[PDB]
């Protein structure tokens, strides 16, 4: 199945996932100068005080962090978008050095990481149906640097050891999310996809300016996760990243000048 090998990894989705060579495909380069000022783009709402988070998963790709979707709790709202989006996970991708590891690309430079929020249009009643919408979905993207430690991910990195390896999972509640976001919270915004398969063509991108400052010693307890199954060769986590596609007839908008 597919993967980040040398084998089953991006080059070769498109064989089982033909949409990987669409028109609207993440992640991109974002090209500073090449980005369009728009002013009637409103400032996002983040409305995640009432979050609940339940379980953290490791499921050979990523580890994610599971919500409760079953009302507005955690919702995001303005910006580029047009109603309520419910915040269902979260989860990152890395590198296997502090050069690598984003899917976003700014000016061609590469963050550490990048974190992924996923929201979904209450207007499709579940998470299912809005993928199948071109506004199904909204991703919260945002890079991480290496530099200061980030106190509010460390109760993230410090249950990474229970999770170890694929189809692990450990209960993970009272987890707030506003301990990852950054002062600022002027972006970048263009439709895509998701990044991974099924590479659906369902998402509106909201990359963060301003990334976040992580320790070393943070991002590298991600690195020891494992893509395999307990008892299995061990297959370290690592560079769970798909690079940049072509931008092709899009056009990438900016909330600030
Ligand atoms: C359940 C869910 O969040 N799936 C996702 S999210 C996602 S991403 N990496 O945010 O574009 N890719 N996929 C397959
Ligand atoms: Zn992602």
């Amino acid at each position: 199945h597919w993967g980040y090998g040398k084998h089953n990894g991006p080059e070769h989705w498109h064989k089982d996932f033909p949409i990987a060579k669409g028109e609207r495909q993440s992640p991109v380069d974002i090209d500073t100068h090449t980005a369009k000022y728009d002013p009637s783009l409103k400032p996002l709402s983040v409305s995640y005080d009432q979050a609940t988070s339940l379980r953290i998963l490791n499921n050979g790709h990523a580890f994610n962090v599971e919500f409760d979707d079953s009302q507005d709790k955690a919702v995001l709202k303005g910006g580029p978008l047009d109603g309520t989006y419910r915040l269902i996970q979260f989860h990152f991708h890395w590198g296997s050095l502090d050069g690598q590891g984003s899917e976003h690309t700014v000016d061609k430079k590469k963050y550490a990481a990048e974190l992924h929020l996923v929201h979904w249009n209450t207007k499709y009643g579940d998470f299912g149906k809005a993928v199948q919408q071109p506004d199904g979905l909204a991703v919260l993207g945002i890079f991480l640097k290496v530099g200061s430690a980030k106190p509010g991910l460390q109760k993230v990195v410090d249950v990474l050891d229970s999770i170890k390896t694929k189809g692990k999972s450990a209960d993970f509640t009272n987890f707030d999310p506003r301990g990852l976001l950054p002062e600022s919270l002027d972006y970048w915004t263009y439709p895509g996809s998701l990044t991974t398969p099924p590479l659906l063509e369902c998402v509106t991108w909201i990359v963060l300016k301003e990334p976040i400052s992580v320790s070393s010693e943070q991002v590298l307890k991600f690195r020891k996760l494992n893509f395999n199954g307990e008892g299995e060769p061990e297959e370290l986590m690592v560079d769970n990243w798909r690079p940049a596609q072509p931008l092709k007839n899009r056009q990438i908008k900016a909330s600030f000048k």
